[PDB]
């Protein structure tokens, strides 16, 4: 009876103050691992120059920063040594935020096809989204755990007990079930925030007071109240009245769309916006900067799936405020996503309030198809935004538009759907499904490409205090091996030679796994050495002026994993200009991949190559030659 989506009988924050913190590695384990992952990527001689910088880097300069790493960790228990600089690196990062680092998840359509009605799915999508906000803030959001065995961790019977551990304590109790909680320090920053230009770094802003949502139609900006000054939700009849008001409007696109400006150089757009506040604009950019979030409101189709991604990647540039928090998009025929912005947080945060978004607006609706929208005056509750705009900000508004379009205009983006198999038959196989995936993206660029690249996969170490992601470096001696095996030297091997070289890659890529998830990797931790030499103002040591380095930072392929009931696609711009952007998902039964590249990579080939990898090594494992 109440605007809470979920009730948890343990606060959501309960396991906090215990999370364990984020170890650093031993500075020998680290450059190991380092060299571990160079040894696909460097020819000998290369190799040799890079080994005899890392024996010098462990003794000397590296010795002495790893120490100052350790020191500096002691004074702040109260975090992780990664977290400022990461956060550091994104927010100074002048790049535009589109296609560079913001990515897109899309939701599955409702199962009821009925509910897929623009104004109906706008509505039941915004007013699950502001149960969610409410339900976080009033700490009955369960909190964020990971089980093992859910059946035995994720039990009422436990929450009844564990609800009554201080939370100086909290964690060992879950530990002990086998059950890892996880931070949620960045959640708060799903709504009322949104990213602000600024001269040399941006600054992330919230503002927990305000109740009121922004709407983007045809470039047009809309405000109107979803949370009374009760605190209660606004009547899911009256937003649906104030969405079928904003539906109406017959106004056309602006010829100077504001929206382009978030697209700009972060110092352009950052002096731009101080000329907008000159020029008399504050109010309406407070308004904007503090909505609970952004909802997009596209008056067009999805065509195909490639046309879905596009338009939740980056859209035409006009509808779209990619500096807030996040961007709620639903298209004409239903078609919802949630496009984000990167640098506040590592989006375990958009996930769950995805997954329990699409949950509760699909199996309790706050209105339906038929609900008639209440009596309301809508010209009064919702006003439309306006923005004094001088010649120099129309001529900026132009210049952001010309950059958008010809950066967009390289972008390609594609899909394949494996549906011979997927997790089901590959555990049978006793192989690891991500490892399986990662071996198929290694073949198909030697396949098409002939080389053996720079490859970085995302995983996560939220279950330490304040911890972010680290890097899984998938690219291997196994995979390279196993790669040149199939494409290379076919026949020439036993099928029984193949199985047990994906063994190989399926093994390695596991401990690699777990390693990650540990904090065991190695990037972050020669990446925090050099942020710390950066801030002492010492010279770059040599190990990061090898082009080995580098060229281990210039992630030709780029992946990361998503799973779950909820999302139906999503999707990344490659992170370098050669490279590819890959989101992939191993089902049960098939296996789903997205993915993305600019002029200098070919998305189609690139996936038409990964189609006849999976089915190699599926003829393999089944023991066909
Ligand atoms: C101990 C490992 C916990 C991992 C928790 C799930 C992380 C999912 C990240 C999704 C990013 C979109
Ligand atoms: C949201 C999907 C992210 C996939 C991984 C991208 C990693 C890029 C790291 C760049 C470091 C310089
Ligand atoms: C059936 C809905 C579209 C599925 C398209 C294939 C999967 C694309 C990759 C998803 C990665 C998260």
């Amino acid at each position: 009876a109440d605007d809470y989506l979920q009730h948890s009988i343990v606060p959501t924050m309960h396991y906090q103050d215990s999370l364990p913190r984020l170890p650093i590695p031993k500075l020998e384990d680290t450059m190991k691992r380092y060299l571990n992952a160079q040894k696909p990527l460097l020819d000998d001689s290369q190799f040799r120059r890079t080994e005899a910088l890392c024996k010098n880097f462990e003794t000397g300069v590296g010795k002495e920063l790893h120490a100052h790493l350790l020191a500096q960790d002691k004074q702040n228990k109260h975090t992780s040594y990664i977290s400022g600089p990461w956060f550091d690196m994104y927010l100074t990062a002048r790049d535009s935020i589109v296609l560079n680092f913001n990515p897109f998840m899309a939701f599955n359509p409702d199962p009821k096809s009925e509910y897929n009605d623009q104004l109906t799915r706008a509505t039941n999508l915004t007013v699950s989204a502001v149960r969610f906000l409410k339900t976080l803030q009033a700490g009955l959001l369960e909190p964020e755990v990971f089980h093992l065995n859910p059946s035995k961790s994720d039990t009422d019977a436990f929450k009844r007990l564990i609800r009554f551990v201080p939370p100086s304590l909290s964690w060992y109790g879950a530990y002990l079930v086998n059950a890892y909680p996880l931070d949620m320090s960045q959640y708060f920053r799903l709504f009322n925030s949104t990213r602000i230009p600024r001269p040399n770094r941006d600054e992330l802003f919230t503002d927990t007071k305000a109740r009121h949502l922004l709407v983007l139609r045809k470039g047009h900006f809309y405000v109107f109240d979803v949370l009374d000054q009760d605190g209660n939700i606004v009547n899911p009849l009256e937003i649906q009245a104030h969405l079928k008001y904003i539906l109406s409007d017959s106004s056309p696109v602006p010829e100077f769309p504001v929206a382009y400006l978030t697209s700009e150089n972060r110092d352009v757009w950052a002096e731009l916006r101080q000329k907008l506040i000159f020029d008399g604009n504050e109010e309406t950019l407070k308004k904007v900067d503090s909505a609970v979030f952004c909802l997009c409101l596209d008056d067009f189709p999805m065509k195909d799936l490639i046309h879905l991604s596009h338009t939740m990647l980056h859209g035409d540039g006009t509808n779209r405020w990619f500096d807030k928090s996040f961007n709620l998009i639903v298209a004409e025929d239903g078609t919802a996503a949630v496009h984000f912005e990167h640098s506040w947080g590592d989006g375990v945060a958009v996930l769950r309030f995805f997954n329990e978004v699409f949950r509760d607006s699909t199996q309790t609706p706050a209105i339906t198809p038929q609900s008639q929208p209440a009596a309301t005056n809508s010209s009064a509750s919702v006003e439309t935004l306006s923005f004094n705009l001088s010649g120099a900000l129309k001529a900026g508004i132009t210049a952001a538009k010309e950059k958008f379009d010809t950066t967009v205009k390289t972008l390609s983006i594609d899909s394949i759907q494996f549906q011979r198999g997927g997790k089901e038959f590959l555990k049978k196989k006793q192989l690891s499904p991500d490892a399986v995936a990662q071996l198929a993206f290694q073949m198909a660029f030697l396949r098409q490409y002939g080389q053996t690249v720079a490859t970085y996969e995302s995983c996560s170490t939220a279950a330490f205090k304040h911890g972010r992601t680290e890097t899984i470096r998938p690219a291997s001696i196994f995979t390279k091996r196993c790669s040149e095996a199939f494409v290379r030297d076919p026949s020439k091997h036993s099928v029984g030679e193949l199985q047990h070289m994906m063994a190989e890659c399926s093994k390695y890529h596991g401990q690699l796994t777990k390693e990650a998830t540990m904090g065991q990797g190695f990037d972050r931790h020669l990446y925090a050495l050099r942020y710390l030499a950066t801030a002492r103002g010492l010279n770059l040591p040599e190990l990061y002026l090898d082009p080995a380095y580098q060229q281990m930072n210039h992630n030709i392929l780029s992946t990361s994993t998503l799973n779950s009931p909820a999302v139906s696609l999503g999707g990344f711009a490659p992170v370098v200009p050669d490279g590819f952007g890959i989101a992939y998902a191993v089902h049960d039964d098939w296996i789903g991949c997205n993915v993305s590249s600019y002029s200098g990579r070919n998305a189609r080939e690139f996936l038409h190559c990964v189609q006849k990898c999976l089915e190699d090594i599926f003829d393999a494992l089944e023991g066909k030659a």
